[PDB]
């Protein structure tokens, strides 16, 4: 059936992503053309050239260009952070037209927010929410006076229109002294730019007075989606308590 088919195109090219950022990870520098097609062979696909690996690769690019900072992530899940789900909006489920490593469209679809603190970023592998504000909180694997925000978002060359309007916007960012906590203190208002960055960091205004291993972050508005939010990644940077 045809959705077989986009089912096993995305998980095709979800294999040749996973390959790709794991090298860059370890290496610092995407795979050759050649180990492209061997990957793409060892997936199933025997004979594709030089040229259309090529292709692949800087297709993928697009999405990671930018070499990321070590910056320590106290919010990534594998590091020991979590989603306090209770305290999220509730999850809204889309399918999203993306353009893939292929050059044509493949069908996404977003999912829980448990992918915000997951490593990397992969095409629609994010966590709608209906309208344009939502909630998201975060128990940090560290206590940390917390300095720093990266959120990411695919860039507009992934869309199909070039357009992003469903991403994030203005949001606003809260330390939490315990997890009933309803009211946080400030830690700092930012907005999310649709004409910067995949990755964009965010600085507080000041070294905060406390230190915090709960975090919430709000999104305020997005980039003009009628329907739907979609938040990517969300990363807590900081420095922990001595």
């Amino acid at each position: 059936s045809k959705d077989e088919l986009q089912v096993l195109l995305h998980d095709l090219e979800l294999k040749l992503l996973q390959n790709i950022t794991h090298h860059i990870t370890v290496t610092g520098q995407a795979p050759t053309s050649e180990a492209i097609v061997s990957a793409v062979n060892q997936a199933g696909i025997s004979g594709i050239t030089e040229a259309q690996a090529h292709i692949i690769v800087n297709n993928a690019l697009k999405l990671y260009s930018q070499d990321k900072t070590g910056m320590v992530d106290f919010a990534l899940e594998s590091g020991g952070g979590s989603i306090l789900s209770t305290r999220c909006s509730e999850t809204y489920e889309t399918k999203t037209a993306l353009l893939s490593l292929f050059g044509v469209p493949l069908w996404y679809f977003s999912q829980s927010p448990r992918v915000v603190i997951q490593p990397d970023i992969y095409p629609g592998n994010c966590w709608a929410f209906k309208g344009s504000q939502g909630y998201l909180v975060v128990r940090l694997s560290m206590k940390i006076y917390p300095t720093t925000f990266t959120m990411e978002h695919i860039p507009k060359t992934l869309s199909p229109t070039g357009n992003i309007s469903s991403a994030p916007k203005d949001f606003a960012v809260y330390g939490l002294e315990t997890e009933y906590q309803e009211e946080g203190q400030p830690l700092g208002r930012f907005t999310y730019d649709q004409e910067g960055d995949s990755l964009q960091m965010f600085h507080t205004l000041e070294r905060p007075d406390q230190a915090f291993q709960i975090v919430e972050l709000r999104v305020l508005s997005n980039w003009g989606h009628p329907e739907y939010t979609c938040l990517y990644r969300f990363r807590v940077h900081g420095e922990p308590i001595q």
